């Protein structure tokens, strides 16, 4: 499968044309405040230089795969388990986030991609309900550089060929999000590529990552693709809500 | 395992000594009013008189095996069918309900559980979240005879020796159900009788349903359950919420 370009989706997986698909154009008005929203909760995250970890150019995204022993909780009882990291960004002057606000595109957002702890597997997980979870912030110019970012931007160059990796350091995960767990839009959809499995449950942070314009340039500007063509505009289409209500874990 | 002795309950299945364990003692104070919260949709559940449904005195409650096409929704496009329902109560003067409302527990419960169309099996939903669905309805002392119920309490004669069974006609099990589908509680717990299995999700009606006091008799005083015992005070005792909010449908 490509961006923007054949193959029909739906001819890659039936599920991508499901009815409660992600991403979702995010409408603060029309989220039902939800008091049982706790705030997230991460251990393993802080990562130790050693072992490294795989950054690969997959010819969608950039990739990071992430060790055992990162847990995360929604609330009690919800506990999920980190498997990797990837980002979706635009191009010169034009914003490339997955989810919008209000109709607002950001530069880009970074997607913690989670495996419920009922489950061994991915494939048994897809399409069942909490079976994958995905923490998602964006990513908005800012005046400093984000020297968390900057440990794997810097590593961009050494996989601009579609289809190359390398070893990175390990590294402070939770600090590629934002310092606020408390504040977050929460609702089920979907993956945002093939197969496009239901049953995923989304947390939007309110709070953004402040990227360097410059940062923002490595990112949108570095990677190459399907195709003598740059990796830029790697997010889907906004997908309607269809009577699912985004939760709000504040008034 | 019988019900009010031993084999303790984690000394038959350490399951049943999970963090997340139902039935719980709902407080309606600390409920969170959660406005995405839909009201229930019951499609399927107005059965014809043929075929019969097999009803059981299984020596802790009598089961009814529903066939299929009871169609649940708790949500747009979390889906359910029904498998089966049975009772918890007490005995002659002495309430039995799982569920207690601040304390107070009600004279006897109905649960309809119900298998996530997610998984193709029981024993593929069980741990998994979501996996397994309950409605649990109060059953409340009222003035008249309880027609819908008659029609099971009619047969509890046949059936009243351990592991006999009966036939019955077709009935509409949603007239068993409370009037109002958009008023409800709803927490993730677990199986009420070993194997005691989580990610179960229960959806306690906020409305009750009235059975006369000869109906309540006749429930509570006519099956035998194990050994030469009368089957009475088939409930569990309620389990510690351990930072789980119950939600509620309403404010
Ligand atoms: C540009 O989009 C992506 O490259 C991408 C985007 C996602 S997302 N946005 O989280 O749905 C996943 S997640 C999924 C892929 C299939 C197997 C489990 C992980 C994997 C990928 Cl590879
Ligand atoms: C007195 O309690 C019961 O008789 C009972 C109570 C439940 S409950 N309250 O729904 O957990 C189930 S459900 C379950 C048991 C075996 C696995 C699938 C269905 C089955 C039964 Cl048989
Ligand atoms: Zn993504
Ligand atoms: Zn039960």
């Amino acid at each position: 499968w490509r961006y923007g370009g054949d193959p029909p989706w739906p001819r890659v997986s039936p599920a991508c044309a499901g009815r409660f698909q992600s991403p979702v154009d995010i409408r603060p008005q029309l989220a039902a405040f939800s008091p049982a929203l706790r705030p997230l909760e991460l251990l393993g995250f802080q990562l130790p230089p050693l072992p490294e970890l795989r950054l690969r150019n997959n010819g969608h995204s950039v990739q990071l795969t992430l060790p055992p022993g990162l847990e995360m909780a929604l609330g009690p009882g919800r506990e999920y388990r980190a498997l990797q990291l990837h980002l979706h960004w635009g191009a010169a002057g034009r914003p490339g986030s997955e989810h919008t606000v209000e109709g607002h595109r950001f530069p880009a957002e970074i997607h913690v991609v989670h495996l419920s702890t009922a489950f061994a597997r991915v494939d048994e997980a897809l399409g069942r309900p909490g079976g994958l979870a995905v923490l998602a912030a964006f990513l908005e110019e800012g005046p400093e550089e984000n020297s968390a970012y900057e440990q794997l931007l810097s590593r961009l160059e050494e996989i601009a060929e579609e289809g190359s990796e390398t070893q990175v350091p390990g590294l402070d995960i939770s600090a590629l999000l934002p310092s606020d767990f408390s504040r977050y839009f929460q609702y089920e959809g979907s993956l945002t590529t093939p197969p496009c499995a239901q049953g995923v449950i989304w947390t939007v942070f309110q709070q953004t990552v402040m990227l360097s314009a410059k940062q923002l340039h490595t990112l949108s500007d570095t990677l190459w693709g399907p195709g003598d063509s740059r990796l830029q505009l790697n997010f889907r289409a906004t997908q309607p809500l269809n009577g699912r209500v985004i939760e709000a874990s504040f008034p």
